[PDB]
């Protein structure tokens, strides 16, 4: 654990939190638990709340891992971002096999309602729909889009709102890091349209899985995302190949510069445990010591 807490410091700047992705396998080894307890104020389950883990068989839910994380977060006063309710990846075969509109609709609604109800009132935000956009801005042709139609997004959000009105509902996606990139501009216009039609989209989550030098672009991209008019926007899965202090600081400033940006979540604690470890993209090294990027953020926030 670092003496200076990025979460405490970002809170002092007026933001809600600075968190990290994690799960039972992380919290039970190394210095993960201690580091998160001292330097972060929010956690996102890396995999324990996904469809493949929570409902491997229809109507047969498994909350073992999810419960572990939620209980640990509450016991340690950390905010939680549910992740993720509707996503084409890590999707059980029994779901993708459904070709009937009514069937899939009811299945999607039950999955959403069941998970959100179990943790009702204990989740700050939920990534209701994840990666629903193609790189060109069109809607990704997933089993949900092909079987339910474009209405699946509005339905997912309306269903989530009803399950737990306390949680902020987010649509989450990657490659929303450049203001001139097609995807960025598209999600903004579609979210504007959905909200205008009454869809309860409280926020836009920008994964922000960056390559070296892409931090600079976020300075213009985040404000653009905020122009969609959602009450919130957030950096949800930040990591940067190379872990350059310049890229990390740029992303932090981007959020500081955006009034509606409530916080930042980095995708993991120590490099060896990153899902992109080959690029040592995190803020703590293999020895679980703060890297130059961590100190740079602290220095920026102070």
């Amino acid at each position: 654990q670092a003496a200076q807490s990025v979460d405490q410091l970002i809170k002092a700047r007026g933001k809600v939190y600075f968190g990290v992705a994690t799960d039972q396998n992380r919290l039970t080894t190394g210095k993960n638990a201690a580091i998160i307890q001292a330097d972060f104020g929010q956690v996102t389950p890396e995999n324990s709340m996904k469809w493949d883990a929570t409902e491997p068989s229809q109507g047969n839910f498994n909350f073992a891992g999810a419960d572990y994380l939620v209980n640990w977060a509450q016991q340690n006063g950390k905010l939680i971002r549910g992740h993720t309710l509707v996503w084409h990846s890590q999707l059980p075969s029994w779901v993708s096999s459904i070709t009937d509109k009514n069937t899939l609709t009811n299945v999607m609604k039950n999955h959403i309602t069941t998970l959100m109800t179990r943790y009702k009132g204990k989740i700050r935000a939920w990534d209701v729909v994840n990666e629903a956009f193609n790189e060109d801005g069109s809607l990704r042709q997933t089993v949900f889009l092909n079987v339910i139609g474009e209405d699946y997004i509005p339905i997912a959000f309306q269903t989530a709102r009803a399950a737990d009105p306390n949680a902020k509902l987010y649509i989450n996606d990657y490659n929303l890091d450049s203001a001139s990139y097609p995807k960025t501009q598209a999600i903004v216009n579609r979210v504007k349209q959905w909200r205008a039609a009454g869809v309860p989209i409280d926020g836009i989550g920008s994964q922000t899985h960056l390559s070296a030098g892409q931090g600079a672009g976020v300075l213009q991209a985040l404000p653009l995302l905020a122009s969609a008019g959602t009450p919130e926007v957030a950096i949800t899965e930040l990591d940067v190949a190379g872990a350059s202090p310049t890229d990390y600081v740029n992303v932090v400033n981007a959020c500081l510069n955006v009034q509606s940006c409530v916080g930042i979540t980095v995708w993991g604690v120590a490099d060896p445990d990153s899902w992109r470890a080959s690029t040592t993209p995190l803020l703590f090294d293999g020895n679980f010591n703060p890297k130059p990027a961590y100190n740079a953020i602290v220095q920026d926030l102070q």
